[PDB]
Formats: C-alpha cells, structure tokens, sequence
C-alpha cells in the first residue's frame, strides 16, 4: 500500500562526487494508498566508524527538505535511508533502501599535486587534434578498502585502469561554458584496481574543447589548441590513509590507432596502429613521448548537477537495400543520434566507409543539408580476427548508413552491425498514447527529438555542422521536455552557463549557450527571453526555491539591463529580431521574414517576461520587485496596445501568431475583445484548412491558447491535419522525430531547398504539452506538483487515451475512454502527499477535490 521508492540528492540520479556539503533530500512514494499525506520523516545517516544517527522532522515536506546531519566533507561517504509517517497514524513507510551521498573535490587543494597534462607532441596548427593516448604505472602495496578516480579533459577522455573502462560515461566531461565552468567525474574505481603493480590509460580527444564548432565552416581551438587531461586517483587504505597519483609530468603520451576524431565530420580509426596492453602493467612503451604541464585554472572546476551522457540503448538494423547507384545503404528504422558498433573481420589495411544521413533523396543518402560536417566514420581493418568498434569522440544523427568497404569475409546484417543511442541519461517520467495511431506517433517522435537533442546541452538539432544550445528553441520546448523526462539537473547546470555568458554580454543573453559567437549579438526576444522562461517553466515543473533564486539574477538584469528599448518602454523597432522564425510562409531562404511584425511578436514576450519575473519575485517574497513589474506590465500593456491592437480589438496583423500572442498573454483591453480575437482566430484557422500558421513564436503555445478560449476542437482539427504544413505531415511521410521546417521534407520527397534543414529539431515538437495536458489532462496546479489539475478535454474522434507521469512524489496518471451524447470513463491515479482538482469534461462538468489513490469517474451522457 506504500513504500519509498527512490531518495535522491539534489537532482542527481546517483550522488558521488557532488558538490554540496549539505545536499537536499528527496523521497518518491509508491502505493495506492487512499488519501494519504506525510506528517513526519526520519532520516537516518550512517557515517564509517558511527553509529548511525536518526533524525525526525514534523513535516508534511518529502522534496528537497535539508540534509539534518552535519556537512559532508571531500571524499566523505554518508549512507542514508529514509522512512515517512502518514497523516493518520495508519499508515507509514518502510525505512527505504540504502543509498550513497558522497561529496567530490571541493577546493583546488583538494586536487593535491594533479595538474592538466599534455603530450611532448607538438599540437597540430589550424588543423584537427589527432588524439592522445596518456599513461602512468603505479603501485598499491598496501591493503585498501575503497578507490575513487577524479578525472576531466580539455577534450574528451576515456579512462581505463588495467585495461577495464572506467565507467560508462561518453562524449565526457560534455559541453560546458569551459572558461568559467568546467566539470569533471568522479568513479568508484575499487574493483578495477589490484594488490601490487597497476596501470591507468586515458585517451583523449578535442572534442567541443577544441575541435571545429559552429556554421559556416566554423573555428577550431576555441577553448585551447591543446589535448589535456587532469586526473587524481586516491586509494584509502585500510588504515584510513590515502596514496595520492596525481596528473603530472611523470606521465608518458602517444597517438594510437585514432587518427582523428571529430563531433562534425567524424572517426578515422586505423585499427593497425593498436598498442595493445597500454592501460596495463609491463608495457613496452618504448618509443612514448614525455608529457608537460598546462596552465589552469582550478577554480572553475564543478561537480555535475545532471546525469551524463551515455550509450542508453541499442537500435537494431531494420533493412540493408541497394541505392539507387548500387551502393550498401543500411536503414535503422528510427532517426536516431549516436553511432554504430560493428563485429567484423577483413583484410588487413582494408577501410571500411560509414556515411550517415537522415534521410534518402533521389535514391541516395543525403548528405546535402549536413552542410560543413561529413559524418563519415572509417575503419581500416586488421585482419586479426573479428574486431569490435565504436567511435570514440563523434556523434551522429541519422537513420541511414551508405557502407563503403565493407569486407566479404563477413555478413553486412544485425549480427555485425547495430546503432548506439546517445544522449543525457536523464530519468524518464513522462508516457503518452491513445487511439489515433499518426497521434501516438507523433508522441513517439517527440521523445525521439528530445532524446537526440539533449546531448550535455539542449541542442537545435544533432546531424549538421551546428548542434548548439540555441536559447529560443529550448524556451519554447521546456514545458514539454520537463514532462518526459527529469530535465532538472541538466537544465541546472545549462542555466549556471547562461548566466555566466550574459555577464560577459552587458546583461544581454547571446543566442548560444555555450556561446562560440563572441559579443557582437544584439539582443532578442524569445531567445534572450529563455533566461526568464525556461527558469520560470523549470520552478512549475520541479518546484525548487533554491534554483529560482540562483536563476533570478539572470532574469531580472535581461528585464532591467538586456532588453534593448524605445522612448515607452517597449522594444527599439531598429533591433535585430528572430520573432516567429520559420512561419511555413517565410521564405525558404529567409525564414525570419514572417506574416507577423518582428515588433508585434517581441513585444509580446517583453509583457510576457515582465509577467514571468512579477510573478517569480513573488515566489521569492522580493515584494519591491513584484511590484515593480506588476506596475511595468500594465503601463507596458497600454503601450502595447497603443502600438498593436486598434481601438475596435484588431491586431495589427490577423495571424495564426499575431492573434495566439496577446491572446495568451492576456493583452487584450476587455475580455469582450480577447472573445472576439479568441472568435477570429479559430475563423482563420478554418479558412486556412486547418493547417498551422505559426512559426516558432506561435507554435509551442498555439494548442493551449486555443483550449484557454474553450477552442478545443478547433486545435483537434488541426492536430489531425496530414497535409503539409501540419504535425502529422512529418509523420506520414515516415518521419520518426520532429523536423525543423514544417516541410523540411516536399510532399515529393524532395528535400526542402533551404540551406537550413534539419529533421531533428525539437521546437515542433512544443504540441507535446497538449498532448500531456489536454488530452491527457495533466498540469501542475502548484509548482512541482504536489497539487495536480486532471482535466481532460476529448476530441478529434479519439475513443481513448493514456497518460502517465512521475512527479516529484510519484506516478500520476490518467486513463479515459468513450463510448455509448456519449458515457465518459477516466481513471485518475494520484500520488502518495498529493492532492488533485479533476474537472469532469462538458458543460458544468463536475470539479472534484481529491487525495491520493486511483480514482475512477463515470460520466454518463456528456455533452
Ligand atoms: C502571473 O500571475 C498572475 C496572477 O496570479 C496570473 O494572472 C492570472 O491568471 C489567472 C488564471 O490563471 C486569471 O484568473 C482567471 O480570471 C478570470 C477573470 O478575470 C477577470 O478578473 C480578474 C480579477 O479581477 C480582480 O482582481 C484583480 C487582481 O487583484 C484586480 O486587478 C481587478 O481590478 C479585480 O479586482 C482580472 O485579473 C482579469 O484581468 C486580466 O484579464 C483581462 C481580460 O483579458 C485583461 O484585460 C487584464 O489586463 C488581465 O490580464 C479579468 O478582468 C476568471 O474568470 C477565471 O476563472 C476561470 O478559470 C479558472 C482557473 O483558470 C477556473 O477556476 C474558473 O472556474 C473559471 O473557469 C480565472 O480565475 C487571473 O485573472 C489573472 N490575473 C491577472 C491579474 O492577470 C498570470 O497568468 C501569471 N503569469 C504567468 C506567466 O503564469
Ligand atoms: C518535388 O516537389 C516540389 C514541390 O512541389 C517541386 O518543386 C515545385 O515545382 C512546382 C512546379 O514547377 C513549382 O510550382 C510553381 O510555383 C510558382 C510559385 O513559386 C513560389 O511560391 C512557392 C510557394 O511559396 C509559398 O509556400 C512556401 C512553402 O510551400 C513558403 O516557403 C513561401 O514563402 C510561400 O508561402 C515557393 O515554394 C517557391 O519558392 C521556390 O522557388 C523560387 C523560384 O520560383 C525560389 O526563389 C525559392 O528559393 C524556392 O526554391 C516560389 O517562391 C508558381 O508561380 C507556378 O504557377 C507554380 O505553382 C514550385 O514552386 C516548386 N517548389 C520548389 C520548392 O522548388 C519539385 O519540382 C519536385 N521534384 C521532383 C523531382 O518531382
Ligand atoms: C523596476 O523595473 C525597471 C525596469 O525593468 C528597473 O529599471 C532598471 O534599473 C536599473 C538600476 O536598478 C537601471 O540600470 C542602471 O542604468 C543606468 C543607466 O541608465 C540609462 O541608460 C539605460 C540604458 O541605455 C536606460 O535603460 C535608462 O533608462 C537610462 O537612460 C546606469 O548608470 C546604472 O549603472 C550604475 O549602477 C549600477 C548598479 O545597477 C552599477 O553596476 C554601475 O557600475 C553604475 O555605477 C545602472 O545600469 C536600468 O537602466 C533600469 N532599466 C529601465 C528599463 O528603466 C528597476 O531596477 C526595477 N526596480 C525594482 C525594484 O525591481
Ligand atoms: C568576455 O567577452 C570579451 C568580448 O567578446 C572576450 O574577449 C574577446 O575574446 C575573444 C576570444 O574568445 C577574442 O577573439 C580572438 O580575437 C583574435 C584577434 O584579436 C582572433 O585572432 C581570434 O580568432 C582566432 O583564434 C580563435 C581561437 O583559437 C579561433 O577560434 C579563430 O578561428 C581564429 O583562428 C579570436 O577571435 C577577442 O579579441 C576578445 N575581444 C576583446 C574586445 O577583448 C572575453 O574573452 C570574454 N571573457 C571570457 C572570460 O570569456
Ligand atoms: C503587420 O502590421 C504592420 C503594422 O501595421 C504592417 O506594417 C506597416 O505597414 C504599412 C504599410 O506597408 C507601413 O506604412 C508601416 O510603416 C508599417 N508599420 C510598421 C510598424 O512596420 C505590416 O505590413 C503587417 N505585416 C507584416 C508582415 O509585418
Ligand atoms: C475595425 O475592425 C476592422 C475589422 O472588422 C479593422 O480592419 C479596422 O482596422 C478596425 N478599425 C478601428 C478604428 O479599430
Ligand atoms: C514511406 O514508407 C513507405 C513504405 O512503408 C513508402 O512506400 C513511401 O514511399 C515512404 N514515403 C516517403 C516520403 O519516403
Ligand atoms: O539560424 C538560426 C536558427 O538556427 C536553428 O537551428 C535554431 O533552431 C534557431 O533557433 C535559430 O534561430
Ligand atoms: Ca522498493
Ligand atoms: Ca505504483
Ligand atoms: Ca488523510
Ligand atoms: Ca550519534
Ligand atoms: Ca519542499
Ligand atoms: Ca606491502
Ligand atoms: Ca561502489
Ligand atoms: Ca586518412
Ligand atoms: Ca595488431
Ligand atoms: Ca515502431
Ligand atoms: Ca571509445
Ligand atoms: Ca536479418
Ligand atoms: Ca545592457
Ligand atoms: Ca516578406
Ligand atoms: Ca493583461
Ligand atoms: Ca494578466
Ligand atoms: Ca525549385
Ligand atoms: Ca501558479
Ligand atoms: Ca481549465
Ligand atoms: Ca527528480
């Protein structure tokens, strides 16, 4: 009837090497218990050598409620259970399973003598960073208990000690803002080590760091010029004693078989040129290099606040076909972001070639809109039996493989051959289905997006020359992301970086983050709104004060000190603006040349902004502030209407996006005047066959402005569209993600003639929340939910539908059907410590108050 589920640290999965001394503790419930909610907790920590301590708390709180004991040092592991009491004194938890908390490396001392390392190679001038293999030989002849290895690059790495891999993190450290914040991984390395002689190998490689990054053929060293690696390895004894083995230049390096390995244009790996037993004990290393020292910064080294990248699946081969030339195309079924793993044997000094691409055209892969980044791995064979490869410092994003070389020797099929999924391990939470096949897929599809673009950073798209962590795209998605999977950490970590970016850009936020671009960005609107929204979206979904407050900063200096204004107040109309990018009447080559006023739309997300911080600074209780913005928002809504809307309620351009705007953002001067906006847009999405309108300031809230007027129906309309341009378009057309055009792909199968086209993007992908919210029913009434709204509202001739989320708390979910006006059925589970408002759908439906359990609802005769 109810248990602990999970505690957790902070938003970590798993909690070693943290930064906090004094981490937040969160439980999860799971159960069916009826109307239960918490009146007490005990925490009981555990530290070596100690009796355990409990601590009680009279509290109702089960997320991020203070660490009770006192601080966490370095290297300092705590286990910890939890149990909870229930409201009335019936039903309480089990002490819950053990876990670990265990702080990193928080100071520069407590790096001991480890310092960035480089090879006696000299680096390569304006060309790619071939990479480099770094070891070290060491003793442990004492008997240990426990051993931990604190490891980063400037670069890429990956670490073996006695030829095992330590852990299973890739692409790591990931992409940070470098020069302000660089992390670096802990690993519990105890079983890898042995009694006597050891080895540690690191190979690493540019990476982000330094390697060729960016549009238009990019640059190169942004970061540096130079492959590094600092690494700390400390055994404690059984004693309680430490050996120490720094990073230093007692090290030796050398190139191996990588010849180069690159994010964009990928792996050529010479096979031949293996060392084998390098990362092991009496090695020849005749022949190695020396290494150096790197000047460097220990101050900017942090602790992850999210989970790392890793390989989360593998994606079988679905078809191997000939093209349309002949040549051996492989088609995983699925657009999918990360690599292939192959088993092969062949002819010594044979290469295989490895082209990936999203898409076919004219009977060929298409490499075309890849632009400056070739995604071509090769393998050059060793003829020493079968082998196994992965690449080790690329990524791809790609559904089709064009194979070049491969050997007779072995079959080209899924025995030899599979795909790597590759992304941020973050916790998934969010499900969604129901009866419309195309709709259910289209769900699919996003999850498939946001899979393949959250990869160490929220990128635009994973395949081409780009793959950036643009700040609009990410605005207008959080609300759906955050409800598939715990983006909290993640998106943490990101937002630290945007503010440490906009205070090198006079309070402006640069369309990137990490920004490769410099200061020469105006700034936007939407984009540069993302340091007010995506911290405002992220405290509805995960309800944390500690992070609001630590992203307040960011938003208010955009409001005060970023935007960038006319006479009253509102935008400078001689501003650079982004606005509704890529409406599907922009032209392909100019897709910021929208139906609606680049002012209009800016304008707008100013109101909306200054809403967003009134309303942060009160959840932080800065009454000045709230206040402040409050009155801002209403002079700023005169002006806007003043600038906007003419004295009878029209808008200066009747669009899809021109009229959703101040509809959502509630600019209208009377409610009479939003209900007939309300009325005309719903007109000129009839007259437009239902298809959408909205490019990417319109589309992420298109679906809830129609449902917040009651329009419902109307949106169904639309999202059962298959014509182009529309969601199930992409989807018929077998698109297994969102694309970044509406028609990214032509009706023929033709590719769209932009330079700028991508099938991986998620902002399309925004409908996601009206799926999650509105055929499913769920939002968060309170931030975090721990209060839920379940009001489903059928439509668009669907018989059922199931929605499921893992809030805070535990699973919510709904499950509805129709059948016998027509007999409504819902299901409504609600989490242990939650409470629920369910509003019963048709005219005077029925809202319910509830507590935990699952509810079942029987509506007979809605209308
Ligand atoms: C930031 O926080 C603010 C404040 O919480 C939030 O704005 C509110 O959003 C809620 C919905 O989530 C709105 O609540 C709805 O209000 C409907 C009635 O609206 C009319 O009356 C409002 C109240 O007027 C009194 O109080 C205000 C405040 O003290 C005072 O100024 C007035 O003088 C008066 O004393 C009034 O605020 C509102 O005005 C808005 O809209 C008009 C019309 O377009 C516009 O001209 C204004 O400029 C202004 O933006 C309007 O006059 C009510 O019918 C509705 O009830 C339905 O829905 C609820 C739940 O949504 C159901 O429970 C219910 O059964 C009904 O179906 C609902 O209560 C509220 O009006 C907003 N308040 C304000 C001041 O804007 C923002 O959304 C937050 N921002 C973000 C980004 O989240
Ligand atoms: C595979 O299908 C392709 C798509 O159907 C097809 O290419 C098409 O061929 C037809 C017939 O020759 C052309 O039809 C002619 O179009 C012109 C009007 O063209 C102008 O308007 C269209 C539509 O613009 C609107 O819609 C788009 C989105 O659909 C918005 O981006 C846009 O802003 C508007 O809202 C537009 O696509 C055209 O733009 C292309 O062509 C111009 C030059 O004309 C270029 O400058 C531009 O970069 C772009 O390539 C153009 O602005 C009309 O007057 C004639 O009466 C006739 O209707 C289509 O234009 C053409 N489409 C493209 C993209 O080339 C391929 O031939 C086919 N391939 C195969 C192998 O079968
Ligand atoms: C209520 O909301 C408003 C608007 O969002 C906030 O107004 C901003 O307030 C800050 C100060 O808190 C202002 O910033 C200061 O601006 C001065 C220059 O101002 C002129 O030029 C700008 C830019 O072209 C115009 O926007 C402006 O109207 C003026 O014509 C600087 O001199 C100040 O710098 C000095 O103080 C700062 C500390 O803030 C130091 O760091 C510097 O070293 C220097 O000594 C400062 O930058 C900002 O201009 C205001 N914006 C607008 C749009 O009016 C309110 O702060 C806010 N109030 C509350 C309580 O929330
Ligand atoms: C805070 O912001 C300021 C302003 O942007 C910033 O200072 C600037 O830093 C950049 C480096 O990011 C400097 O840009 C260099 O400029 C020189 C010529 O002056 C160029 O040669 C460089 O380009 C070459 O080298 C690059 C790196 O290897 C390659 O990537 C590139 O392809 C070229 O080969 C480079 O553009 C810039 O000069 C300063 N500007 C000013 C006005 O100081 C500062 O670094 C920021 N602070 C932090 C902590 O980030
Ligand atoms: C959207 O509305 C704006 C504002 O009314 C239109 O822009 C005006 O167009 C007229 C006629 O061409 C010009 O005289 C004004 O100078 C324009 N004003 C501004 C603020 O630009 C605009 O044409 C409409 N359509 C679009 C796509 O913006
Ligand atoms: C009145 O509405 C019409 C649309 O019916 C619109 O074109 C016109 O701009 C409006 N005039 C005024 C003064 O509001
Ligand atoms: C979609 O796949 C089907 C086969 O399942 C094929 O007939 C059709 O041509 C494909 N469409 C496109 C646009 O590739
Ligand atoms: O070229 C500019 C665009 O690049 C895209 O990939 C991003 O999706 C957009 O945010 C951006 O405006
Ligand atoms: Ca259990
Ligand atoms: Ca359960
Ligand atoms: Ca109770
Ligand atoms: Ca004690
Ligand atoms: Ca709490
Ligand atoms: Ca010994
Ligand atoms: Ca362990
Ligand atoms: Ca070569
Ligand atoms: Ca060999
Ligand atoms: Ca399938
Ligand atoms: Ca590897
Ligand atoms: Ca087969
Ligand atoms: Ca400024
Ligand atoms: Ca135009
Ligand atoms: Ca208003
Ligand atoms: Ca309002
Ligand atoms: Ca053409
Ligand atoms: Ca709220
Ligand atoms: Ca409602
Ligand atoms: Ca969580």
């Amino acid at each position: 009837a109810l248990s602990i589920s999970q505690v957790a640290f902070e938003h970590h999965r798993t909690a070693l090497g943290i930064g906090e001394t004094q981490p937040r503790v969160s439980w999860r419930f799971d159960g069916n218990v009826s109307d239960w909610e918490q009146r007490a907790y005990e925490i009981e920590v555990k530290r070596a050598g100690h009796d355990a301590d409990v601590f009680r708390s009279e509290s109702s709180d089960s997320v991020l409620v203070p660490w009770p004991s006192s601080p966490l040092q370095s290297g300092e592991e705590a286990t910890v259970r939890v149990r909870s009491f229930g409201s009335d004194g019936q039903h309480d938890t089990p002490w819950s399973d053990a876990v670990t908390v265990e702080p990193g490396l928080l100071t520069p001392d407590d790096w001991h003598d480890a310092v960035v390392i480089a090879s006696d190679r000299p680096t390569e001038v304006d060309a790619t960073h071939r990479p480099i293999q770094f070891r070290k030989e060491f003793s442990v002849d004492d008997s240990y208990v426990s051993a931990r290895l604190y490891i980063t690059a400037l670069g890429l790495y990956e670490a073996r000690i006695n030829d095992q891999r330590v852990g299973d993190h890739v692409m790591a450290p990931g992409w940070q803002s470098y020069q302000y914040r660089h992390e670096y991984n802990t690993y519990d390395v105890t079983d890898l080590l042995k009694q006597g002689p050891n080895a540690i190998g690191v190979t690493v490689g540019e990476g982000w760091y330094s390697g060729r990054i960016g549009y238009d053929g990019g640059k190169r060293n942004i970061y540096g010029d130079t492959l590094g690696l600092l690494s700390l390895l400390v055994v404690t004894k059984s004693d309680g004693s430490k050996l120490y083995i720094p990073s230093d230049s007692s090290w030796k390096s050398s190139t191996g078989p990588i010849i180069s390995s690159e994010i964009y244009d990928g792996e050529e790996y010479d096979s031949r040129l293996e060392q084998k037993g390098w990362s092991q004990v009496g090695f020849n290393s005749t022949g190695w290099l020396g290494t150096h020292e790197l000047s460097f910064p220990k101050e900017r080294l942090a602790s992850p606040d999210g989970p790392p990248v890793r390989r989360v699946a593998e994606h079988k081969l679905a078809n191997v076909f000939s093209s349309a030339s002949g040549k051996t195309v492989l088609d995983f079924g699925q657009n999918l972001v990360g690599w292939l793993r192959i088993r092969v044997k062949g002819p010594k000094g044979q290469t295989i070639r490895f082209v990936h691409t999203e898409v076919m055209e004219n009977g060929e892969v298409a490499t075309r809109p890849l632009r400056q980044a070739k995604a071509t791995d090769h393998f050059t064979l060793s003829g020493e039996g079968v082998q196994e490869w992965e690449p080790s410092f690329t990524y791809h994003g790609f559904r089709y493989v064009q194979v070049d070389g491969w050997p007779a020797d072995t079959p080209l099929d899924e025995n030899s051959v599979t795909a790597i999924v590759v992304h941020s391990d973050m916790e998934r939470t969010g499900y969604f289905e129901c009866s419309n096949p195309l709709i259910s897929k289209l769900h699919e599809n996003i999850l498939w997006s946001m899979r393949g673009n959250f990869f160490s950073i929220p990128t635009d798209c994973p395949q081409r020359d780009e793959r950036l962590g643009w700040t609009g795209d990410i605005h207008a998605f959080s609300r759906t992301a955050n409800f598939i999977y715990d983006t909290a950490g993640f998106l943490r970590a990101w937002l630290k970086d945007a503010r440490s970016e906009q205070l090198n850009h006079s309070y402006s936020l640069p369309y990137v983050i990490p920004n490769i671009h410099g200061n020469g960005e105006t700034p936007t609107s939407i984009w540069g709104d993302a340091i007010v929204g995506v911290p405002w979206q992220l405290y509805e979904s995960f309800g944390d004060k500690v992070m609001l407050e630590e992203q307040y900063g960011g938003a208010k200096d955009w409001v005060d000190k970023g935007i960038v204004r006319n006479d009253v107040g509102l935008w400078d109309r001689s501003t650079f603006q982004w606005a509704d990018w890529l409406d599907p009447k922009a032209p392909a080559d100019d897709p910021g040349d929208a139906t609606t006023n680049k002012y209009l739309v800016s304008d707008a997300y100013l109101l909306h902004s200054t809403d967003m911080l009134a309303n942060i600074s009160t959840s932080l209780s800065k009454g000045e502030e709230a206040s402040n913005y409050t009155e801002w928002h209403a002079k700023l809504t005169k002006e806007f209407q003043k600038a906007w809307i003419t004295s009878n309620g029209t808008m200066a351009n009747e669009t899809q996006t021109g009229l959703a705007l101040p509809l959502y953002f509630d600019l209208f001067p009377s409610a009479e005047q939003a209900q007939s906006a309300a009325k005309r847009l719903v007109n000129i999405i009839k007259q437009n066959d239902y298809k959408v309108g909205t490019g990417f300031a319109g589309t992420h809230l298109l679906g809830h402005t129609l449902s917040k007027y009651g329009e419902s129906d109307a949106f169904y309309s639309m999202l059962r569209q298959t014509e182009v341009p529309s969601w199930l378009y992409q989807v018929v057309m077998n698109g297994t993600t969102t694309w970044e055009r509406w028609d990214s792909m032509l009706p023929n199968g033709s590719i769209n003639p932009g330079q700028m086209t991508s099938f991986n993007h998620y902002a399309v992908g925004s409908v996601g929340s009206w799926l999650h919210e509105v055929i499913g029913g769920l939002s968060p009434a309170e931030p975090g939910w721990r209060r839920i709204n379940i009001e489903v509202v059928p439509g668009g001739d669907l018989q059922q539908a199931s929605t499921k989320f893992l809030t805070p708390y535990g699973m919510a979910s709904t499950k509805w059907w129709l059948d016998g006006g027509f007999d409504f059925h819902l299901v409504a589970e609600v989490p242990p410590n939650t409470r629920a408002t369910v509003v019963l759908p048709g005219k005077g439906g029925e809202k319910v108050d509830v507590g935990s359990g699952v509810h079942e609802y029987h509506v007979r005769c809605v209308k």
